[PDB]
DNA sequence: ATATCTGACACGTGCCTGGAGACTAGGGAGTAATCCCCTTGGCGGTTAAAACGCGGGGGACAGCGCGTACGTGCGTTTAAGCGGTGCTAGAGCTGTCTACGACCAATTGAGCG
């Protein structure tokens, strides 16, 4: 469902934030977002100030 | 029955440990020149080596006796907790002086006459 929404939103040109609960889920989201070369950034609480 | 508790279970950031990248420039690795060394090896004043004849004393008893062992008495030993509360390291920060850097003199080793 997320991939069809990101292809929807990328075709429309809108800027998007993705929220998740788990850092292990954010790893999965990042490996997807890298694989589809979407451009990506992450700021888990283990990121430095 | 109910309030609310003790996991479940996770991502918050702290700390330091611990890795790999790109730089200088300290120093390691490559080399002759050449000397001076570890090493080979004959020389005879000096002591390892073993008898004979021999001196110093090692050896095996008998038993006396100044000390040594057991293991309980009895009064002196440390144990023991937990009161107060001064010491004690943390640790935060100077406030410099002290040992370690930067520039160049008295004294030394090398050259051979």
């Amino acid at each position: 469902a997320l991939d069809v929404l990101l292809t929807r939103l990328k075709s429309q040109g809108h800027r998007v934030l993705i929220y998740s609960q788990m850092t292990r889920m954010i790893d999965l989201l990042e490996e997807y977002m890298v694989y589809r070369k979407h451009t990506y950034m992450r700021l888990d609480g283990s990121s430095k100030i």
